């Protein structure tokens, strides 16, 4: 069998020559018998002294916690990153120190879409989190498998999640919520043809790339700034499945991706992935053709060429899922000394979102869970008390500052970089930005002609569900995009009605 | 389209003629605008003084509760239960009071190991919970769609869910861990030879049989106790899904069982129950050639024949899925005057397991929550203050007991039924009790030629992957109960292998 | 006795010529006894069937919420706000349409730094927060019975709590902490000599003013802003408690004023205040001698008169405390159309902070609590699904936006004001602000030769337990506010040694 | 100073010749500023960027958890116990193995009825529970300062806890309240007596007795069980305040016991209390006159003498108040073997309560919080997956029991101790008990005149703001225990009305 199947008799080959461990309370109590419970006679109603059955038992009824609202399907590995270029000109970073540098990775792939228990082969974006860490704290990279997002303004993410996911009276999936939303919003139209061109649904979480999607500000020790983005591509190659193949997968084994994962780095195959930047100056910036923080934009490889960094690989699996991968919690405002946000309002709304989610899914100590810990550096801090705290709580040291007995003290050199920003505050419109140029781009450069007709056959077979005036109104997006593409979908769907 | 798609376009349809109302916050301040986010100008970063977004978020961030540690992938529909026959001989409760009585019900269908978004037609026993809204408080009847159970101690129940759900390093389901459990526990080959039968995958929540498969205690008016078994028999009469038929519904509607019943009640096509009761005297009771509390036993209908009681009809769906489904909470300790615990070891574990889960997944306050709330009765008591308390909290009422200012009373004629046990306290065995004679009984008489050659090839499909040694010691079992369903089983295996 | 005495006397009393209702578990099921537990026989071990205890001894155990981490000790009353005058010229809120129009409101007092159970008549900042249930959503002025606060910068508050708060190893309130802080801190000086005035400790809630402390934004219908302090002066007169009279009553009644507000509801004798503003337009903001935005800064009366707008009446006592006083949420969040916020660091601090601690305290669902619901609004939106839902959690609504559906739309009159900011993005220091002038002022001019005396004696006696040089550092700020404030402090701390 | 002022010097001083550490994040990021938030210019608004603002301020917000629903005010030390004697006769517990062994222990010193920030200089019971942490898991005597209680049914311990705390309307303590339900439970009588006795207001924590007041069960190694009583007596004598001196210090020092534990051991007069027990046979259980298991009732010395066993000294101050105390949780249910529960029913239902309220107040995995773990015992289990886990979760092991891989198995040594126990199975009433006996024995032989007089002057001062009904209620129950006890009172009431 594989290893994956082994696990149990793994356990016991590796555990063999020593006697079992003595089964106890959580107290450490000795159980003297844990197959009955204390009756009153052979036929008698249990007894309340029976502290082994009500311990075991109340463990058992709070073993659930809330599945993560977005990213729910998910598998964890860990490894490191080595650094092969030198960036030093670019960022301070110490994860961009010096050459050979080995910072330990923890890295979750996901779906975004389904609850846990979900089929893993389905069309849905691949979540790709990566966790670095790093001596100046921990550095979350919560990035996709695309370079793009569906939106452009955070407000609307609630809206997008809830229109992906299920009815709220019938409980059901609802073409008619997912294509009322992407016609109405035509900025999606870009990660749609993403989203149903091959790459939807990679070959496990092996060959499929990753992206930051964002733009990031690195910092260099002399303090000038420069704009980035973060790609990791795949050393194993980009490989999809087939429809039909991820069709017959999803009732096979709907955990395709945890399995391959697990086999791929217990046989001894380590994944790997190589670290790319794309580097944009701030004159660059202001005279790029689009707005170069719209997260639905990339950046093109002839103008902005990919500049190595080094490379991520997977090599240990996780001793317990639960622990290492379910607790496992990434903040895209965990960022170190020379990786600050850029103006973005997407990554903004992500910089409140997540440690808020946290707090409530986690708990409000989250950061005391051994995965989400930096425990390659040393956190001091005027932050004390709260629920199920597993530290010393920094013991008796001052907890107000600024003090007068010698208390942790700010680093003047880990200050953010100053910027002037123009215009009144208020809500700017973006809906009716370019949504169709680099859509259009893709489609006529990149896909080929066979690739253009699977393209629209999967929109298609999805968009049929949807109500006749919900299928106008993409099919007419489609259009505005390329009038093959619009009408090539339009056909298809007249064959099925 | 089936009325469970059109649920949108239903809602605009109830809804025509009127405006749209006010988009407003938690706090019910108007929203000015709700797409786009306050920067400062058009490309600069989020300021925290959009509460708008923040309070969107925080509420998006907090929506996920803990799934039910068990059964967690359900369907929830609502009716009444009609009284048909007399039953007062037997039990004084209010919701058997007189003929024609209709007490409204809240139904939920389930899977027991499935987590929320898994497969709907799978092999698993399915849940099939009925909560009375009685005028004596809430009667909860948390049944199956089987008769029987796995185990008959429940300080095991935590181990067999274990064993059934996934692998606790590779977060993968182990057919090692699931027979290793059932062929060191014997007792189990009942209920695996019903869960390996046809009616181990029904097609729908419509074609099952309902049964509270606990003993239970009736107690009249008079004082008299006799002991029960509930039935509830589907009168759309059993069907199920072949393996292949199971295997494509997987795939294709992962939610059948959730769109089969939304439809079934939305067209009125309302499915219906018939009630039934078995009675047996505390003398017929000692004279059982078995344990007559034993859950892995039934009792033989020639010698114990089913009474009609009356008959559950679901007509109503859920208006929110989440509010009435989700958040439903169905406590066996729920019971009338009228009915009591028997000393099913089993059934005296779920009166403590229930209320514990439901303070942890739902809150302190879950009974304050609508759809479990007791609202054809009247609550009072000496409990206040929690979390989450959403009542006047008994206003002003003295919180004490006993007290001299009219507080609530005990009610002398709810007391208890007394018995006297015999044996000491202490730890029973019931490991070594009978575990073939009924099984034998089923296999030889119940099922046909072709339903025994289906019923091997499950059991064999399912055990080819467990380990030599585990898939020995199952075929022994099977041995023991019948050489020629051992026999067969091997043969398969050995054919598989 | 005094009618706080004979509550229970009077709860018996109206609900007398009626029987006793029939206490019930939680589910509604009638209790048989409640003064014993169900033992196996006279001198036998508690059974788990006894589920009467087990129901009532659950809830005991989770009757408990976690305190406010500030303002934890508190007095709740109902009433009504009267408009008195016409501000429509001003701000365009539906509180101050037109004029005799009540408003329902919720208010509670409290002491800032004193846990549950902590004396009421101690030396402390008084919280005097008002809940508006207006027709635009709650209005909650989240108030002090000061007009300034001791710090100017958010990140401050958590450092400022701590330092007045109990030591991390010892538990005990340290003086060396709060002098230490303040002396580090001159920004306090002004709050400092408020504190340790006569009105340190007012006698009782009754005779106390209220201020909102902050500078917030009035818009009126034509789209102008302007600048707003809001007042709130008692009409029952200001009056306080000697040091002798407090220290007396802190071991006679700790709860003095919880049964002062009681008994002045109870008896008839409703408390009033007069709700006041001072105006300043965007031209004086920018031609004020200090920051207008400063929360340790005034509107000097001279320049900036009191407008009467209302009088607040509290006529209305909490039928359950808990329900109605502990679980009650004031969200500075929470502002109708017409009131907006300012620049004032601090209070953009506490826009984040409230719903937060909101969330942790109560629950994801606090605003379903109905002391906190906007009942005299209509709420609709697409939040859904949390913990502790209580409502239909919106039905079968469409919950997502943009939709095709008629779902709730953005009302564009509700927009938030536009204003052009100046400036970098980044940290400005603040702390060497003037911090003497305003201090200076109500020493020599508001404050006579006796009042004087007693401030300084009062300083003197809390300020003998610090360290030399903490002395030192806090006489050496007395000493810059004014030569003979310091002098005077100097030579009473030189007498104290 | 006394070294409890001199907290923090004494932190500065042991880390004299070292550089203040780095400020960080919770993620270990390094902070630039601590005191400045970020905004748009000098008086600009707040950013959403400003990541250490809204870090800080989240963690200060989720800083409480629920305070013990009795027992909040408390006072923690650390220290060892030292067997002195053999009592391995009776006991085979590893606490008791061997003379001269010393086991780590935590003690826990509260009062019941006081919140979180009350008076410790009041009259009530103090609690004195002491965390034995033994090689067989953690061992809890959860004790008082009285060998007996109020009640001696658990289902009226809310009742009882609900009168000594506040009223629920007007949130004041009740006099009315507390004497109603004493007058109506008359089995009061003697933990009343005691508790307005000289030793209600014990002067510290240092000179006052512990008693585990439940009869308790010793089984030795050959399986021989009796019964036991635990005496911990104060090595440094008896001390008491009068009312006036505790009266004073209420004000004065609301902190005392905290401040005078503190101080004893910092100054190096480690405190220590004498273990003794008392030893009761089944057959002298079932011949003593009163019920030997009825928690109102003690053992009289003449008939079973205290044997010496060991001593308990406190040498350790906590290091962090909320990590070592706020924190630590008792639980009556955690015995290791050779102690086990007795028939007393208070003690069951402590059974079920405390492990119970823990979950909620701590969270479901509270034993891994540091003082609650069983750090010198090794626990193995089949427990998984629940909030805050902070283990490596047992890793891989089988989580299933029982299993074919060596994971953890029942030592059948540490089965219970098995007794045949007769009657029937329902609810016996004890109200109608002796309630006077031992109270006229402790009226009339333990106390002088000078005592009597001043315990009636107490009751009598407390008892006066009764109603006049609950006032003859209270004293016809005092002179049924004794004629002059009932008339003195009664003499001291008219003279107070
Ligand atoms: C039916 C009887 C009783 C019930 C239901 C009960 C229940 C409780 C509860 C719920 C707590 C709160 C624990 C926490 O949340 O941390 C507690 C604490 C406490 N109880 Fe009891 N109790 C009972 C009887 C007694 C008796 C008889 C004693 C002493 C002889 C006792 C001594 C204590 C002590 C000392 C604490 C505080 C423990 C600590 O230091 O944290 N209790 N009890």
């Amino acid at each position: 069998r594989d290893p994956a199947s082994d696990q149990m008799q793994h356990w016991k080959e590796q555990r063999a020559a020593q006697k079992a461990d003595v089964l106890t309370t959580g107290a450490g109590n000795p159980v003297g018998d844990k197959l009955n419970v204390i009756t009153v006679g052979p036929r008698g109603p249990l007894l309340v002294q029976d502290v082994v059955f009500t311990d075991e038992m109340a463990h058992f009824d709070r073993e659930r916690i809330p599945e993560r609202v977005v990213h729910a399907k998910g598998a964890g590995a860990f490894g490191y990153f080595e650094v092969t270029h030198d960036i030093t000109k670019y960022s301070k970073a110490k994860v961009f120190e010096h050459i050979g540098k080995k910072t330990p990775i923890a890295v979750r792939f996901s779906t975004v879409a389904g609850e846990s228990g979900s089929a893993d082969t389905v069309r849905d974006p691949r979540g790709f989190a990566v966790k670095f860490y790093t001596e100046d704290g921990n550095w979350d990279l919560v990035g996709n498998n695309t370079p793009i997002f569906f939106i452009r303004d955070p407000i609307l993410f609630p809206s997008f999640i809830h229109s992906q996911k299920r009815n709220p009276q019938t409980h059901l999936k609802d073409p008619d919520m997912v294509w009322d939303f992407w016609s109405l919003r035509p900025e999606s139209l870009h990660q749609v043809s993403f989203l149903f061109s091959d790459r939807g649904i990679p070959d496990g979480h092996r060959h499929m790339n990753g992206y930051g999607s964002h733009t990031f500000k690195l910092v260099n020790a002399n303090g000038e700034a420069v704009y980035c983005k973060f790609h990791y591509k795949t050393d194993q190659g980009i490989k999809n499945l087939s429809v039909e193949d991820a069709a017959r997968l999803s009732q096979e084994d709907p955990d395709y991706g945890i399995r391959d994962l697990f086999n791929a780095i217990a046989t001894g195959k380590y994944p790997s992935w190589t670290f790319y930047i794309q580097v944009m100056t701030f004159n660059q910036a202001e005279t790029f053709p689009f707005n170069p923080f719209d997260l639905t934009k990339v950046w093109p490889h002839k103008d902005y060429p990919l500049i190595p960094v080094g490379k991520l690989v997977l090599n240990r699996n996780p001793v317990n899922y639960f622990a290492e991968v379910e607790q496992i919690a990434f903040d895209p405002s965990n960022m170190p000394p020379g990786i600050e946000a850029s103006p973005d309002k997407m990554l903004q709304g992500r910089l409140f979102a997540y440690p808020d989610t946290h707090r409530h899914r986690l708990g409000p100590n989250y950061l005391h869970i051994p995965v989400n810990c930096p425990y390659r550096a040393r956190v001091a801090n005027y932050q004390r008390d709260g629920p199920m705290c597993m530290q010393d709580n920094q013991g008796g040291a001052p907890n107000y500052y600024p003090n007068s007995f010698g208390a942790p003290e700010q680093q003047p050199s880990a200050l953010e970089h100053s910027i002037q920003y123009s215009g009144e505050v208020r809500r700017f419109n973006t809906a009716n930005d370019d949504n169709v140029t680099q859509v259009r781009a893709f489609y006529v450069n990149v896909l080929n002609e066979e690739q253009r007709k699977r393209l629209c056959e999967n929109i298609a077979g999805h968009l049929k569900d949807a109500q006749i005036f919900i299928q106008k109104k993409a099919v007419k997006n489609f259009t505005e995009v390329h009038p093959d593409y619009g009408s090539h979908i339009q056909a298809l769907l007249d064959k099925y009605n």
